[PDB]
């Protein structure tokens, strides 16, 4: 126990002032002690240590004698982890594993995948995720999510379900209706894997409490044939509803999620159609704690990636042009917050989209199409009309140039040849995913213009060398902008995320990029790196938010940057005993305090 | 089980609207299904309905056999324990009595103690309490508080003494150090039972929830002699400490409960010495969600009677003229809070003292003091020197007379014929208590006047009747105020609690007081009455809040009355039982969705 | 916490032989660490040491901050309760503030009571719980006992009720229909606090652990017709039922305790109506581990009163006569062990029976007898119809007159005298509750006697000094046998007790009464010598059973009383926190 004049775990800490100790004793986590004992402990996933667990620490709590006699530290189990993960014979079972880990022990799953992110954060999201809820159906595992269906209509249906959460304290919600899983289409209740694999990534990249995250997937139906085909899909047989009662589950969801949790619980939206997924955006967006990192999340990184370019053609976004090939979500989204974000530079928004042209399946979006989309009303270009890439290259003499159009290498030598030659240094964005999708590779990229385009791509590539320059070209990943976007928005209860507030979010990743990774045509920063720039772009939100008064957080806290970094997860392991003190030996005396005679008795 | 159409519990309601219909849902409470079962259930007070729990329920929760084979009505529980209630031999066996209900039933307990407010507030808290405490010291009954000493300094350790408290969702909290149990004096680690009555009288008046309150006590030690050498004695056996320690465990006190809970967290100090309960109030005040009721309660609930008076004496608390007999921190506190009023109805701070005249244990406070408190310099008069109430009066002639000074009768023939001379209708507080220190009785009063004052007191006194004419003065008790103040507090999550929400409070308290009553001499609502002035209060100041933008509650709801109203404590039986319902009959179906053919073993 | 070369809480161990060692290591109870905390382990009475519990327990298990800032030892904790108590306006009030401190501090419960037997046995039972019953009502407390009716008539209804009570591991029942409660009568479903407070004797005297005991009461209804008509009775509203659905529903109760805790489960009857008493016991005393204080524990404790007198009189029961005056249950029960215990002794069912001479309403029980009880057939003597106890005293010459008959000052001068006549040490009886009923009092039975009489009653008589001597009468609780016999059977798992077996507690208790008591005129043991007794009495009846082969716990264990005193009810704290070893240095180490 500690001394009667020292405070419980407050051992071998750096000198501190007297108003840097309170401050930091204010802040600090204090520890939380749990109910469980023996096998319930032992199956409780963020109180399990495995192995882990020291022979005091088992005979305590009643787990001795339920674990092997050999005692590991938490860096011996991860090497356990990540050596069987590499045996492993694919990605799926690479996938399996990995979900099996964060269901037994979850301080180390998250240290495992925070050590070897680049290797395992494709495994745990990105693309094998979908893959897996394709090919393995219903998946074996605790109850992680929450399935809410179309026949759950209601407030008090709805609230029921939340109820049976085991976590009363839920300030992140990440659903899925399941129509879009990105790659994979519609996977219905098979898409349960998606909100799971976000929230993995909330908290490995992002810092966020994983007690904090609650995944779930909306029911209405689904319209693969093949689904509803199969005698072993088990989510609603029936197709997708559609009218005011989709609608209605949407409210119901919406109102019974922050009637329940609260109005500042962040609800994100992954995968939803896109017209769909716009739709629900344009509605709650001022209505809730709301964001959809598809359109919001994609639109904010691409723009990290070009504000980062910029510091190469010496060129500002506000001083640029712009030429998309293809016209869908994606590029719209893109666009738009482009247009913003030269906005904030200074220019009109009536010159901003005049530097941004369009392209799609029908070729330019010019002003005398007959029926185009609403959002490209203001990008529609009064020029002659064409299907010709370089014809449009050629006329506009773009700087950049970005593909979101799922055709195989679009961009060929003449293209990118064109481009290396209206520009010294051309922006080269293919976004197509997967890389069998690509618009071009980066090899092609950089060979095509003598290693001078600043190349991104959705889909990673291989480091190329050419000529002795070795060329390290960077992935445009939403893990770059979500997992901070979320942070702060959590951490200080903002009341609704804008563009300015993602646009703040690029700004930050842009100025981490290192000249060191610069010098290696690398406009992204390192993915290890998400967690700091995670951090710094929540206390940058903070500044932001209190000074437009949207920051729900009272008070402001004294010290941003250590109030955040003293809520974001820890993978260590942490002592789950009370710790005991002394009082003053006086005071912890038993027996009367003042004498007296003993009583007789028969 | 509920219908494929209906919504769960939604049957027999009145006819609604589609807009109605949605804000009820909105707002109405949700069923909350317990995890214990059998004895563990009956031994939790909010769950346990004693031989209320019908027959089914007690077979599907495990209860069955546990309880004798009667089954009855919450209103024949009632009975049974009015009934016991009033055959005890006292009031103390009656507070042991209910002390014990509330931790049996919560649900009865609340439901007898509003049925019989008159008969029961002080039994639960007003006078009987302090008693229970010096006479009874330890008393037997379930953890219903903690004990924070001064041996517990630190957030850390804080921090873990709430945390061994069961319920997580604290939002209003009642502290006392036990140092001025309100007419017994100093009765250290005894006056736990003070915050417990107070939060008691929160929820069965205020309808604040019971699962909000958190009664707590301070233990720094105690100055009583007689504890310190009392062998059954349970507190820190010491003198009080109070130097830095003192003023560090209070704000680690504060920090801690707001760290734990949540900044918008309620913490109201209770029982304090006056010149610490006074300097704590200024420091805490704009820093936390705070206040203290013996200050700001009082001060606002004579206020309230003063403001009804006006109805009669036809004359705004700015057009009137006030002499207090006694200045200590009631009269001061009052004082302050008439200046208040005052201004806010056009007059200078100047103007509105001078409308107020203090007397204390050495005569009228002048301007020619030798050493007085600062906060009389405001109040001190330009005038001869006395020691004489009717030479003040006749000087002054006030309109109103206050006593709060533990002097009996102080309020003679003389004093009351005065006063029955300069005014049509004499307004008389006499404050002191208990009864047997009231500067007069309300006989007195209303004799001396021939029925025409306007009488109050700190004490309840009976019904009079003069000449025909009957009487029934008013009480100015604390509890008009404090529970809708706290209710409104906590529903909106006001950041700060001042003088005009209490003043707001206060005007609406006289608002209430009906016609039928001022022409029987009552200056204050009928007790019964209090659960919905707090309802009307906490709207009220939910408009007021959202005007200046103090109420953290985000959005504002649509419609303060209803969600108020949905949100207050509800003293009837409700279901423990999950409610059940249907999916459409093909939805609901097991088995194979699509057949497959059966496969064969051996 | 523990060294790896040492074994967890085997500290300060007296000097042990290494087998000696090995046996007390096997037959030790172990730690049983609890998985509740804070409030939830608080409200628990069997975990509960309230401020008994030290800074390090409170901090460790989550209670600090629940509890006052003063910690007590247990002795400390008992003052405060003995002074409240002592405090009391009435007895009533010391019953309530007793049942609340066994919901509140089990330990100190048992370690009160057990400190002072003498003062608190009549509270926790004996007078002051029927009152109590019949006073209070529904008195509010921790749901402690089991209510099963007339209207849960099956096996699985019953072990649906008895699932929903906490502990798995009851090994002890004792069961009331109310009908019968002791000096009141019937109080209906108001009685559960008689099975309540028998059992807490179980654990305070016997020594039986708590958590194995089970207090039911069986609700069929009530014939006392004030509680009928009474609005604030809590029991079937209706008048008793007693047809073949009372019989099943008495079936379907033995079945059920022992399909639910075992066929080894003690099942005790207290408080029946006298007819479905014996006839129950008829009928399951050798189907059940099952056995009627009432009538078996009353018959043995008055034999063991007479067997230590035979002490005084050099006259061996088969060897003295016996009148008694009243031949109802009481009467009839102890005759017919007094019979056994003749038959035990030599001497034939002839004899025996031909030496007990029985008294009623209708005088002698005669062989011209109409319509006499069965029961009494075998007892009916074949001479003149009287109604004078003096001229059956002068007839039959009994060597010890005992009184269960409801009729106070029965025994007047004129009886006793002629009494202390026929023999030198008469022995004089005087059974009838309460005091106010006795045949006669101490005072009288000494003094008419001049303090030759060897006398003893069923209530308590202060002490009495005659020529300058000082006498201590004793009362025949039931107290000094049901405990200890209860041990026995639940430690050993007796199939079945029979009259051998209290005949064998009989002689028990008779035997730890002390020369020095005797020569006060006690014939029998202190209040305080219960525990010890039920010890005895458990390992002598292990013996009996061992040898006879009806103890079911195998096998024997190797010393009897070592055994025994091992799984005995302790009332001092324990720890809850788990102890912690060390194991070999290289073993423990974390990492590659
Ligand atoms: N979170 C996300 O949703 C992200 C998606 N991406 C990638 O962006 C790509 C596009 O996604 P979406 O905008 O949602 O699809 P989309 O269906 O909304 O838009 C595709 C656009 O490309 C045009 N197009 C198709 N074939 C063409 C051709 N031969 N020539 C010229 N224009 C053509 C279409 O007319 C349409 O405007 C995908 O490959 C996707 O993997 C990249 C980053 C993030
Ligand atoms: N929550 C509360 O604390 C409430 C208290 N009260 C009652 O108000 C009374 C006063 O309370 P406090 O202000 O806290 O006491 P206090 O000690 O703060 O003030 C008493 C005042 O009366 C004066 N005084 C004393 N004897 C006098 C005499 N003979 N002649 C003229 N002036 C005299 C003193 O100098 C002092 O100014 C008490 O009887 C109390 O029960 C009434 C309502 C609420
Ligand atoms: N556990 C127990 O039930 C114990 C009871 N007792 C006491 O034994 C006494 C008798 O109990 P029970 O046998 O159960 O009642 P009972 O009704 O079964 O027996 C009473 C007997 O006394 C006879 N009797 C009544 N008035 C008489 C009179 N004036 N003259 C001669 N004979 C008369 C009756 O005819 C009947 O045979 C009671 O006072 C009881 O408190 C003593 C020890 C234990
Ligand atoms: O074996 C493992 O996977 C690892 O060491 C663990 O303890 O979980
Ligand atoms: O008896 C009572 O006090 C009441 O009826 C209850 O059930 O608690
Ligand atoms: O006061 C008491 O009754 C005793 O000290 C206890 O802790 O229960």
């Amino acid at each position: 126990s500690v001394a009667h004049h020292e405070d419980v775990y407050s051992h071998n800490l750096p000198p501190m002032d007297e108003k840097e100790m309170a401050l930091y004793k204010l802040y600090r986590p204090e520890r939380v002690t749990p109910k469980k004992r023996s096998a319930e402990l032992l199956k409780e996933p963020r109180l399990n240590k495995g192995m882990g667990f020291s022979l005091y620490e088992r005979q305590y709590l009643g787990l001795h004698g339920l674990l092997p006699p050999a005692f590991m530290t938490q860096e011996q189990q991860a090497y356990r982890v990540i050596t069987k993960l590499r045996e492993q014979p694919n990605d799926l079972a690479r996938y399996i594993q990995l979900d099996g880990l964060q269901d037994r022990n979850e301080k180390l799953f998250y240290r495992v995948v925070c050590d070897h992110v680049k290797e395992l954060m494709p495994i745990v999201y990105t693309p094998t995720v979908g893959l897996a809820c394709q090919n393995f159906g219903y998946i074996y595992r605790k109850p992680k999510g929450l399935y809410i269906t179309i026949n759950d209509n209601s407030v008090s249906k709805i609230y029921q379900i939340l109820s049976n959460w085991h976590e009363e304290d839920v300030r992140a919600i990440v659903v899925t209706d399941g129509e879009r899983i990105l790659g994979l289409g519609d996977l219905g209740a098979y898409g349960i894997g998606i909100p799971v694999g976000k929230l993995a990534l909330y908290v490995a990249l992002g810092g966020v409490q994983p007690k904090w995250c609650l995944p779930v997937l909306l029911d209405v139906g689904t319209n693969n044939m093949d689904l509803l085909n199969d005698p072993f899909y088990i989510g609603l047989r029936h197709k997708r509803v559609r009218g005011k009662d989709y609608d209605t589950l949407l409210d119901n969801f919406m109102k019974a999620c922050t009637k329940k949790y609260g109005q500042k619980t962040l609800i994100q939206f992954e995968d939803f159609a896109n017209p769909n997924a716009f739709r629900l955006l344009d509605k709650y967006q001022d209505k809730y704690t709301m964001f959809n990192d598809d359109i919001q999340g994609t639109a904010s990184v691409i723009v990290a990636g070009l504000l980062t370019c910029t510091r190469v053609t010496k060129k500002l976004v506000s001083q640029e042009k712009y030429l998309f090939f293809g016209a869908g979500a994606a590029s719209t989204g893109i666009a738009e917050m482009i247009v913003h974000q030269m906005q904030n530079e200074g220019i009109s928004k009536e010159e901003a989209c005049n530097r941004i042209y369009l392209m799609d399946i029908d070729g330019l979006v010019t002003k005398n199409r007959k029926e185009m989309n609403p959002r490209h009303v203001q990008f529609a270009k009064d020029m002659p009309e064409t299907t010709s890439i370089l014809e449009v290259i050629r006329a506009a003499r773009p700087g950049a140039l970005i593909g979101a159009s799922t055709v195989r290498g679009a961009f060929n030598e003449e293209v990118i040849r064109a481009m290396a030659e209206i520009n010294e240094r051309p922006i080269i964005f293919a976004l197509s995913n997967p890389t069998s999708k690509a618009e071009c590779t980066a090899e092609e990229a950089y060979t095509f213009t003598n290693g001078a385009a600043l190349y991104a791509s959705g889909s990673p590539f291989p480091n190329f060398e050419l000529n002795g320059h070795t060329y390290k070209p960077g992935q445009g990943n939403n893990a770059y902008i979500f997992p901070g976007v979320a942070l702060g928005t959590i951490l200080f209860q903002i009341r609704h995320v804008d563009n300015d507030l993602f646009l703040l979010a690029a700004k930050k990743v842009a100025s981490c990029v290192t000249e060191d990774s610069l010098k290696v045509g690398r406009v992204y920063p390192q993915l290890k790196e998400i967690r700091e720039i995670s951090i710094q772009i929540a206390v940058e939100m903070a500044k932001y938010c209190y000074k437009n008064g949207t920051a729900n957080l009272y008070p402001q806290p004294e010290d941003l940057e250590k109030y955040v970094r003293a809520q974001v997860y820890n993978t260590e392991y942490e002592e789950l005993i009370n710790a005991t003190y002394d009082w003053p030996e006086q005071d912890m005396r038993h027996g009367f305090p003042v004498p007296v005679v003993r009583h007789d008795s028969m």
